[PDB]
């Protein structure tokens, strides 16, 4: 079957995407509560750390797949790369991040994030070095669509083939169907090099969620279908973490049950 | 300490309703494959299949009065010794084992299991296999730092031990989870195997008369309470539990499923 339609359908969709109402839904509280050690946030932020810290995942260059308008998923990774590549499709998003990197007064306060993330990495490290390092570290914001078979467009920018891929809430958020998912996830594999790590995060069993005006479709998928996915585009799944959705954090913005954290390596 | 609250409700566990709440339609129709029966029935036949879980002699803490933990278990142990609390529960599973009149039908999860393992084989080998397999049922209390206790007829120490929604059933904290898991561990020899199936952030559920406190447990929490007992997790899946699985008899969120390794 041709994906284009489906495609078409999640292009269109998105052109609705508000970044300020999307980080508001997810990253103010209670979703961006990171108080509660209990929480996404807390979850998400201690997945990312405890790998980094594991002294496997390291490199030069990094791409993070569609980043939107967050950095929360690089924090604990630009310590270990020197070189960081951002990519999103929707242009407002990567204004939102241009902002952001401007230390605009505008732009999303993301501190809340840092503090949390140089807490548990434990190295007494202020959360003011951690964004400036991460600011330094941003080298470019891209333009990207994982439905290419070169998710970057030729002869991008991007150092490549990166040696590590980081990608949270995108590929199951923009897929039609369950193919489309395992085109997706083969398309930004090429982009990484052999032995190189994947950090992906994701949404379980979720069918919309609203970025503003926006309620955007999404396909549910299963940990069993991320891990089937993962091993079917050539890695060897190193972990595979759960979180189950509490009630009080199930606000309306959409009807995610979950969230996974994989840590896959290119075979 | 005075963990005991629990043993008291556990005396109005009624097996037949534990059975009909959680082995009956629809959590109990195998026909959807995306139900929780035959997601439980491909984690432990998937594991066996590595071929890495062997042995003779194989201990099931807290059988409780099912059969279906063991099915794909039963082909790679000859000596399984089955074990509960409740006298009642003990005597369900003997009415199944010795082919009793009112014993229960297990026949659905036999055939998805041989479906399952593709091997070929009818289910009625396979309950055979398992009938004959299993040498006893001794009572156990993974609360006592000796569970089956002094003197056993269990083969101690096991070369692998399976156990399903017990320990966060039968604990009032984390903490006496944490110490049970101890517990148990210490009746597997180095280098064994746990196999371990639960609840996911649990408070109660139902079995008759007896309603059940137990202690909501998460994915995160069930890997680190098995390194700190000395496992290496080879593996751990999470079930999230589908609107039409969730009915009355408990607000189970999920289900987990552990491969570990006792190092
Ligand atoms: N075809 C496509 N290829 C790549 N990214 C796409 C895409 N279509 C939409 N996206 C982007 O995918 C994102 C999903 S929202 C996830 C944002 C962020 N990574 C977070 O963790 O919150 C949006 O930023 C959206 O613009
Ligand atoms: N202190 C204790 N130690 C071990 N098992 C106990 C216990 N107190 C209660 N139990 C038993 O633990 C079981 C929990 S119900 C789980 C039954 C079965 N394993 C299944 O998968 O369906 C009950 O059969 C109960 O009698
Ligand atoms: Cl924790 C978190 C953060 C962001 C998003 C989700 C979740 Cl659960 C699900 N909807 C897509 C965006
Ligand atoms: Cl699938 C299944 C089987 C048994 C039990 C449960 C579930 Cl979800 C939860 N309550 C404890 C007993």
């Amino acid at each position: 079957p041709d994906s284009a339609p489906g495609q078409a359908a999640v292009a269109s969709a998105y052109q609705r995407f508000e970044p300020r109402a999307y980080l508001r839904n997810n990253y103010a509280p209670p979703r961006g509560d990171l108080c509660n050690p209990n929480g996404v946030g807390p979850w998400k932020l201690r997945c990312l750390a405890q790998t980094f810290a594991t002294g496997e995942v390291s490199g030069r260059t990094l791409i993070d797949i569609g980043s939107g308008p967050t950095v929360y998923q690089l924090l604990s990774a630009c310590s270990h790369f020197e070189d960081i590549t951002m990519t999103d499709f929707l242009e407002v998003n990567r204004q939102e991040l241009g902002r952001w990197l401007q230390e605009e007064p505008g732009a999303f306060n993301w501190s809340m994030y840092s503090q949390h993330a140089c807490l548990i990495e434990g190295k007494g490290e202020c959360w003011q070095d951690k964004e400036r390092q991460l600011r330094a570290r941003v080298k470019r914001v891209l333009p990207i669509d994982v439905h290419q078979p070169q998710p970057l467009g030729a002869g991008s920018p991007a150092p490549l083939p990166a040696d590590a891929l980081v990608s949270a809430f995108c590929l199951e958020a923009v897929s039609p169907d369950l193919a489309s998912f395992q085109r997706a996830l083969d398309h930004i594999t090429t982009l990484l090099r052999p032995g190189g790590h994947l950090l992906l995060i994701g949404a379980l069993e979720e069918s919309w969620y609203l970025a503003g005006e926006a309620r955007l479709t999404v396909v549910p998928v299963s940990e069993e279908e991320v891990r089937e996915a993962l091993v079917r585009s050539g890695y060897k799944v190193r972990d595979l973490r759960t979180y189950i959705m509490p009630a009080h954090l199930q606000t309306g913005v959409d009807d995610v049950k979950g969230v996974f954290f994989a840590w896959a390596q290119k075979v």
